[PDB]
This record gives structure tokens, C-alpha cells and sequence, in this order.
């Protein structure tokens, strides 16, 4: 799979439910919901190593990760974690979550790609599942 490109957001599903089962007060999933409707993503693949840039209206998160390789990130809401990305299968990777500091609701992402191009993103916050499609600028 090859997953290099600029992609823009076609479809959002159940984020902000996500942002509140995590806590989020109305206020900041508001501002989040509206600030992550029109998203920059940027991915550069290099065989199993991965950079991927994604972009708000007010915030930037970048991370660089190889399938395999433990590496920092931060969740969802914003909580820094140690994160480890796996193969599930050709075209679709899997990474579990855990909290560098304390405690909270099992968190979790995968990435995969369709035949048709779409990029498929998978939030999920114990049993709450958010799923956002893009595809390539």
C-alpha cells in the first residue's frame, strides 16, 4: 500500500461523540468539531517508515513512526501516549494507545486504504467508533 499524498476530508462520522466520551466539555468539542471539518493531511510513506502532518484551523500535529517501532504521540484529546502501528492486513494498519501518564478509556487508530483511493481513518474510544474518509489533492 501506498499511502504518500495531500488529502482533504469527504466524510466525518460520530467525532464529536468521540471528543465527549473522552471527557470533553461542550464548549471545546464545539470549537474542535468546526476547527477539524476542513483538515490538511499530509502523508510521505517510505516502505513501513510513515510521516504524517495533520492540520486544524488552530492546531498542527506532526508524527513519524515505522511499522513495528514504538514511538510518541499524543490521542485524540490530547493526551501524550506511547503508540505502536501494525500491518492487520495489505492495505491497512492498526496502532494501540497507551498513556504515558495515568489512566482513561482504551484508545485506538487505524489507517487504511481503499481500491477506489480513499483513506480511511478509524477513531476509537472504548466503544465508541468515529470514522473520517479522505482522499488525494
Amino acid at each position: 500500500p501506498n499511502f504518500s499524498g495531500n488529502w482533504k476530508i469527504i466524510r466525518s462520522e460520530n467525532f464529536e461523540e468521540l471528543l465527549k466520551v473522552l471527557g470533553v466539555n461542550v464548549m471545546l468539542r464545539k470549537i474542535a468539531v468546526a476547527a477539524a471539518s476542513k483538515p490538511a493531511v499530509e502523508i510521505k510513506q517510505e516502505g513501513d517508515t510513515f510521516y504524517i502532518k495533520t492540520s486544524t484551523t488552530v492546531r498542527t500535529t506532526e508524527i513519524n513512526f515505522k511499522v513495528g517501532e514504538e514511538f510518541e504521540e499524543q490521542t485524540v484529546d490530547g493526551r501524550p501516549c506511547k503508540s505502536l502501528v501494525k500491518w492487520e492486513s495489505e492495505n491497512k494498519m492498526v496502532c494501540e494507545q497507551k498513556l504515558l501518564k495515568g489512566e482513561g478509556p482504551k484508545t485506538s487508530w487505524t489507517r487504511e486504504l481503499t481500491n477506489d483511493g480513499e483513506l480511511i481513518l478509524t477513531m476509537t474510544a472504548d466503544d465508541v467508533v468515529c470514522t473520517k474518509v479522505f482522499v488525494r489533492e
